[PDB]
């Protein structure tokens, strides 16, 4: 029951400054033009100690599969090769990206009926909020 009030289906419904976190990340120009217009669907699922975040967009689509506490390998949407560690701390889901001796780190929690995204790369954050579909 680690999970349950993530699983679903949710959908992106604002985000604010995830321009200027990609530039951070070190994303081009043109996938962030492409990458930002993006209303991703998010569907989390839990089996066993599994969890599953799939992203669907008409951009691209991602999806892991992971153990928390557990490293994995992670390509992300603007295809960086990451290696991922994501934990549960306080209710909340850690998740840290290493690549190239850089670090972000994305946490994802329910605040209401929203499930709250705040991705930070250095000094720069951006908050992306998702309702259910
Ligand atoms: C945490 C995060 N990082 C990035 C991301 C995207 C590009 C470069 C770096 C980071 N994308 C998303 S959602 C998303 C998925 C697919 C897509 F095509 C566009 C956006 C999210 C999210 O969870 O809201």
């Amino acid at each position: 029951h680690m999970c349950d009030a993530f699983v679903g289906t949710w959908k992106l419904v604002s985000s604010e400054n995830f321009d200027d976190y990609m530039k951070e990340v070190g994303v081009g120009f043109a996938t962030r033009k492409v990458a930002g217009m993006a209303k991703p669907n998010m569907i989390i699922s839990v089996n066993g100690d599994v969890i599953t975040i799939k992203s669907e967009s008409t951009f691209k689509n991602t999806e892991i599969s992971f153990i928390l506490g557990q490293e994995f390998d992670e390509v992300t949407a603007d295809d960086r090769k990451v290696k991922s560690t994501i934990t549960l701390d306080g209710g909340v889901l850690v998740h840290v990206q290493k690549w190239d001796g850089k670090s972000t780190t994305i946490k994802r929690k329910r605040e209401d009926d929203k499930l709250v995204v705040e991705c930070v790369m250095k000094g720069v954050t951006s908050t992306r909020v998702y309702e259910r579909a």
